């Protein structure tokens, strides 16, 4: 809410920070942001404080070894219920030290050792109490211990607030686990999600659930986990989540030999290797987002009422540079900042390393370890303004710019399809104060997300999936495609159809359907789940 | 820490609030605070925001009925481990909506129904698996379920941060429970506390542990829970806590027919009844503290180098009024504030009622339900400055003023022995900028806490306890006495001696001893536990 204390204290800190940013960001960058030319995200956090954006938490390396959480020296969990309890405490802590989402990748694989542990204890207890049905007593207890554990993770995520009086934006991914412990975790999460939250079993907005689907594991009636896929479909039909990621396309796009979980909503890392040649994923992050307002480059290049191509070219080049200056300006503020700024992130392992209190954090992000995002929005409205479809082309040229940035600074710049849950209105409003109502651009009040096909089009699901799929291979830093569907609670084979089509053709995908009960109304009209009643 | 993000964001909010307070507090009150005449506590929170101070959480009325925690509608816990998990989530939430400590009173009595529940499940499971040793299988599981549950409460308290990037100031009290479930909870807490936190089993600073000791329950070798008292002694000897409260004296002082737990460190409520004649304790709170600098009234009444009695009288009367104006000024800012400001406190039961989002919260605090604190400090240094012991007398007159305030406004003003962990240095420093080094007053650098006997005196434990005990009956709004003792890990009968003496003579009491391990050094030099190494 906003009338609430934690939110109010946060707004105060936001205000002080926006003011401090005015004294740190070169005026030409602030003026372009104030006017809607670009959008420097999270200015109410950074650069006042050297926060970073989103991340894949290295939960595996923290549970295995131990780590200091506050005053306490936590030790490897002896139980699955203790490892998820700890996962929640880490979720709360990481949320409070970065301003972006937090992702726990492959919880099925990561937490499996603890499910095994729980089992060993129910067996050493099935003989300690000479229990009739031994192997069966374990199977049950363990199963219950695992459901309750994720049910409690899910509950904790929904009650625990950050340092901002907000519920954490956390993402949990699974799907590539085949072992019985890995399968049990997956089912546990899907089952508990269907059950819903609390007495009225309502639909949770967090954690976001993303499932990997790969041939020979998940998508064909013959794979080991095809039954989980079925459960996942039901879940999606009743709670919107999980979204799915195509292991096949995801690996080709990222260059990673293992599926890449999105940090936060949809920010994807590119493949990276440590000094000894190892492919690292967990513990990596993103340094921020600066979004480029694409319709506005077209609008500003109109002469009278017609488009001027030569003007577009000059402005596009001018604005790409501006964006670059904006991303570097804040990355530069990270210089000289010490690991003392966020112990959970830099010292106790969430970022997969152990820096001393006096080590500079900036060194950890260099040479491609961290990604940096150049966002964009409204290809649909840009196409309309320039007379034709330049979607794939503008993005391709943006990437060529990004490659040069990467080679000059060492940071791994990528193209990001900004979720823009609110930026979609903000850019449109600022452009409207200058151009008024422009048919099919600023007239509906918002811009279309990244490269998505406008909502006003009457596209068949497969067409939409097909018209959007190539963007998943161009905007490698972050992307997703949605399809609108009616209630499919009783048409799972239909939803599986859409899933299988998206899975083959694109990367990250999700389905928007209506999900209401005797009054708990949820819709995903943009990026997050929400009640469009308020 | 301070270099840490959550702390930094908080400092920003603190700054904005101190500035806002400058525009809300009458200048004469700010000037008296800036000069050390009085100390308006928590100005970095209130009155910028209508926060309240400390409280006794009505956990009983929240677990019994249900309540909304965020989005979720939590239901009565079916297990003890689920009720303590929930207790932690409530602890985190309440901490974020008030700026003072939070107390869970008589957790032994309150949580007992859930321990029973856990038992019923291990029995209905001892037959479901035709377990040999039935009643014995329950006894064990239940016992383990209960240890682990409080161990996890204790851990969560130490990892969970508030909206301020701080660990919550929470107090847990027990001791009057006799039932086997009540005893089990107590032992669980004492046992887990001795065990310590984390791998190195270090000493927790929170939760504070306070135990009631009453004849025919706790203190004589013949009472049911005398063995818990023994355990408590061991605990105190190894972890400083628990402190104890004399049920006998506590009830006579508070006027309550049941022992009164301190909200936060040592703030005690006076007896109060609802509209139907019921004695309410749980869900009640305190509206703030304004501390009066006693040495400074004496100092300002010196003429040249000698005390001037007539001047003292005039200043004391002038400053009491000033204090009153300071307490009312902030209570007045609570007018018109809606329950939407803190749902967990006002709507979902932590304050024992259910206000609608649009109800004013101020009505809930009136006619004695909430206490309001007039603090004071340094009787020792005041006695030195006025030539004789006026301790008991000045306090008695303060109370006569408080009674008049209570009758004119309806709020229940009480005399509070400010913990002043830092105020003790601040008042001394501000008085030193004006008077320099004054032998036995401002020369050591700090003032002595409330009515405590100076540390520089060489008093026997019983003497100290005896010289201080009468203050517990005068400063009813908050008080405590400490005794310094050597290592008593191997002299428990000695510590029990001190305990029994304090128990008979005063109210709330604690013992400071050294508590170190292969380097985890803890001391309570003032109010809280801490490492005097930094």
């Amino acid at each position: 809410d906003s009338r609430v204390f934690p939110t109010q204290r946060d707004l105060m800190a936001g205000i002080v920070s926006k003011h401090i940013a005015k004294n740190m960001v070169p005026s030409f960058i602030m003026k372009a942001h104030e006017s809607g030319i670009i959008h420097v995200h999270d200015i109410d956090y950074s650069p006042a404080l050297p926060f970073t954006n989103c991340c894949l938490v290295d939960l595996k390396g923290m549970l295995e070894n131990g780590f200091k959480l506050g005053n306490a020296q936590i030790e490897t969990p002896k139980s699955i219920g203790v490892a998820t309890a700890i996962m929640a405490q880490i979720t709360a802590q990481v949320a409070s030290h970065q301003y972006g989402g937090t992702t726990f990748a492959n919880v099925d694989k990561v937490l499996s050792p603890y499910v095994k542990r729980t089992y060993a204890k129910h067996i050493e207890d099935a003989e300690k109490w000479q229990i009739a049905d031994a192997l069966n007593y374990a199977q049950s207890k363990t199963e219950k211990d695992v459901y309750d554990a994720f049910q409690a993770y899910e509950y904790e995520v929904n009650t625990l607030f950050s340092s901002n009086g907000q519920t954490p934006f956390v993402t949990i991914t699974f799907g590539t686990g085949t072992d019985w412990t890995e399968r049990m975790i997956q089912k546990a999460i899907l089952k508990n999600r269907i059950k819903g939250l609390g007495r009225d079993g309502i639909t949770p907005i967090f954690p976001k659930l993303v499932m990997f689907v790969e041939e020979g594991v998940n998508l064909y009636k013959d794979d080991p986990n095809y039954d989980i896929k079925q459960l996942a479909l039901e879940c999606a039909s009743k709670r919107m989540y999980p979204d799915i990621i195509s292991a096949k396309n995801n690996k080709a796009i990222t260059g990673s030999s293992v599926p890449v979980s999105p940090m936060g909503c949809r920010s994807f890392l590119s493949v990276w290797k440590d000094s000894t040649g190892n492919e690292i994923l967990d513990g990596r992050n993103n340094l921020g987002v600066v979004t480029l307002n694409l319709p506005r480059i077209a609008l500003d290049s109109y002469i009278g009422t017609q488009f001027n191509e030569q003007k577009f070219v000059e402005l596009f080049n001018e604005r790409m540079d501006l964006c670059f200056e904006a991303l570097m300006c804040r990355i530069s503020s990270l210089k000289g900042v010490k690991a003392t700024v966020a112990p959970i992130l830099y010292q106790e392992g969430a970022f997969g390393v152990r820096l001393k209190p006096d080590d500079d954090i900036i060194e950890l992000f260099k040479n491609g370890r961290s990604s940096v995002s150049l966002g964009y929005i409204g290809i649909h409205e840009l196409n309309i303004l320039v007379g034709r479809d330049i979607g794939r082309e503008i993005l391709t040229k943006m990437n060529a710019h990004l490659k040069q940035w990467t080679e000059r600074t060492g940071f791994a710049f990528s193209l990001y399809s900004t979720p823009a849950e609110n930026l979609c209105y903000r850019f449109c409003k600022l452009d409207t104060e200058k151009y008024g109502s422009v048919k099919d651009v600023t007239d509906k009040g918002w811009y279309t997300n990244s490269f998505h096909v406008s909502v006003e089009e009457n596209i068949t699901p497969f067409e939409k999936i097909s018209r959007e799929a190539p963007y998943h291979f161009i905007a490698t830093g972050g992307h997703i495609s949605y399809v609108e569907l009616p209630d499919m609670k009783n048409n799972l084979k239909g939803l599986e159809a859409v899933w299988d089509y998206a899975a083959q053709h694109l990367d990250y995908f999700g389905v928007n359907m209506p999900v209401d009960k005797c009054m708990n109304t949820i819709r995903r009209t943009c990026a997050y789940l929400g009640n469009p009643n308020e």
